[PDB]
């Protein structure tokens, strides 16, 4: 049956591995942040209908710069995402899903807003979460705190307790093999391992370090074929990218593969 929430052209292997998707990019920055440090929007222009919205977190000590490709990746595909500054670049994880579930907030504002460059462009009822390292931890805690959220995909998560047995969300975990700030022993596959109701999926990346997933990194194909694919099946109910989301990817670049309640 017709899905109210599909967008953009039939998905193959190679649109999704490239550089950017069908849709023209903008953004700008927030002028009044609302509960967190700073924020950049990126929207696409030309979506054919209102899209969701995704709101990512950086880590400990760091910036937007940092998970700042992400906001052109997938608002090309068809999402609204806001990158943020925390209050303070020493922020904890519960703090940061604070500031991310304020972000979000403010994208619903905006969207309200008839100034805005996305005002009527955001579908409020559906969002998403991610970040890197207790940004990520960040995320995790925001999916388990509010299970109306369609997605979340932290990347190389850290949080003191691994324990995320409550989340209901959607769950991609991308790690990093090598990686020595979270070790995927410690922190990543411990937190993948605990979630039991769950649509989930670890994508690990050989022989990456704790950046593996950041800004300027060597797997853009593959990542953020994989980010979009998860958003887009989770967050648009759009089963185009059923097999995208859930396939092995069969990659040597990706190190350990592993998925539960994905169809």
């Amino acid at each position: 049956a017709m899905n109210p929430y599909a967008r953009g052209p039939n998905p193959t292997a190679a649109s999704l591995e490239a550089s950017a998707g069908p849709f023209t990019v903008r953004s700008f920055t927030v002028s009044r942040p609302s509960g967190y440090g700073a924020g950049t929007v990126y929207y696409p222009t030309n979506a054919g209908g209102t899209v969701g919205a995704i709101a990512i977190v950086p880590g400990y000590t760091a910036r937007q710069s940092s998970i700042k490709w992400w906001g052109p990746r997938l608002a090309s595909h068809g999402f609204v995402v806001i990158t943020i500054d925390t209050n303070s670049t020493l922020d904890q994880p519960s703090s940061r899903s604070s500031q991310q579930m304020a972000a979000l907030r403010q994208v619903a504002s905006l969207n309200g807003t008839s100034s805005s460059p996305i005002y009527g462009k955001v579908d409020t009822a559906r969002m998403g979460v991610m970040g890197w390292s207790m940004g990520g931890g960040g995320s995790l805690i925001s999916a388990a705190n509010n299970p109306s959220l369609k997605a979340a995909a932290p990347q190389a998560p850290w949080d003191s307790s691994t324990n995320f047995s409550s989340v209901t969300v959607p769950t991609l975990i991308f790690a990093c093999e090598n990686d020595s700030i979270a070790p995927v022993n410690s922190s990543a596959l411990p937190i993948y391992d605990s979630m039991s109701r769950n649509a989930k999926q670890f994508l690990e990346i050989n022989g990456g370090s704790h950046s593996c997933a950041n800004s300027g990194n060597s797997n853009q194909a593959l990542i953020g074929k994989k980010g979009v694919a998860w958003m887009k099946r989770f967050m648009d109910n759009d089963t185009r990218y059923s097999t995208f989301a859930c396939e092995n990817p069969n990659s040597t670049r990706v190190s350990d593969f592993r998925t539960a309640n994905c169809s």
